[PDB]
């Protein structure tokens, strides 16, 4: 399997941009920085609003918890500096007492998506989606997959209608053919390629992700999938997708299926999105949002929209005029 699109993008560029174990940072004195408050914390950092005490700028620094996989995080921010609401990485510092190292980002005001997604409009749905497939399309094209799209990595400030994408540190560089890992994601976005052991995955894992959240938003399931766990995760996707529907996705590629999913898969037809509809939903959902989710959420990897496809949605047409 290969990326139907930016296939070539490293092999096309110096090694140097994508050699990120060659990637030496210069680790400055976390000194310079108060650390206010807690924002949250997860497997791989605690996250705090801080100021530099030097000049008084507000800033996220966020405290990681192998050498190779920091080099890999920040040299994939460096590439991304710049990109249409990709977090703009400031500095990479370490205490001195702890000798721990840290990332210095610029500061979004978050409303907490919980909170956000139960007051959007249809057409404050349309518009951060957009804005996010701008940070997808960015990263894309730059031969990164962010392979961690969720709600609580996409920081929105409402009242200034500004997004980024944030935890870049699950992010890998895309090489055809090479076979990356599985665990990758958090269980309600991970797209049916992780779910039965795939590996040659490729920027499309984003946009099953990014379907996730859409259908949670139009329809106001949060999670939309709610698997308890990795195999549970599987069923809960054919419960809607349906079943004779995966079992041709693993014949054309091939894939071996865990057997113990025989026993809890069960037989379901593929459902109508229009199923999903009820009187709560209703004025969050068109013809135009099911066509566009119908073609993300997709168990064929290499059938779903691209980002740069799905921004020429008719979904989009209201946030493009
Ligand atoms: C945690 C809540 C949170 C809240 C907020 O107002 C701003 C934030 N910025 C981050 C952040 C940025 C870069 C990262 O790589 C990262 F993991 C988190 O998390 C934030």
């Amino acid at each position: 399997s290969r990326a139907r699109v930016y296939a070539e993008v490293n092999s096309l560029r110096s090694r140097e941009y994508w050699d990120y174990e060659a990637h030496v940072p210069s680790w400055g004195n976390q000194d310079d920085y108060q650390l206010v408050r807690k924002l949250g914390r997860g497997k791989y950092s605690e996250v705090f609003e801080a100021i530099n005490i030097t000049n008084n700028e507000r800033v996220v620094v966020k405290i990681l918890k192998k050498k190779k996989k920091i080099k890999r995080e920040v040299k994939i921010l460096e590439n991304l500096r710049g990109g249409t609401n990709i977090i703009k990485l400031i500095d990479t510092v370490k205490d001195p007492v702890s000798k721990t190292p840290a990332l210095v980002f610029e500061y979004i005001n978050n409303t907490d998506f919980k909170q956000l997604y139960q007051i959007l409009t249809d057409f404050d749905i349309r518009f951060y989606m957009y804005e996010l497939l701008k940070a997808l399309d960015y990263c894309h094209s730059k031969g990164i997959m962010h392979r961690d799209v969720k709600p609580h990595n996409v920081m929105i400030d409402h009242q200034q209608k500004k997004l980024r994408l944030i935890d870049w540190g699950l992010a890998e560089f895309y090489h055809p053919a090479q076979e990356y890992n599985v665990r990758v994601a958090s269980r309600y976005f991970k797209g049916p390629e992780l779910l039965v052991d795939y590996q040659m995955y490729d920027y499309s894992l984003d946009m099953w992700s990014l379907g996730c959240m859409l259908a949670s938003m139009i329809f106001r399931r949060e999670p939309f999938f709610h698997g308890q766990d990795n195999y549970d995760q599987l069923v809960r996707i054919a419960k809607v997708l349906g079943t004779e529907e995966l079992y041709g996705y693993l014949k054309k590629y091939h894939i071996d299926l865990d057997p113990h999913f025989n026993d809890i898969l069960g037989q379901h037809s593929r459902k109508r999105w229009e199923n999903f509809i009820h009187s709560e939903n209703r004025h969050l959902v068109s013809p135009e949002a099911l066509d566009l989710l119908d073609k993300l959420l997709r168990y064929d990897h290499q059938q779903r929209l691209t980002a740069k496809e799905a921004m020429e949605h008719p979904y989009f047409y209201p946030v493009v005029k």
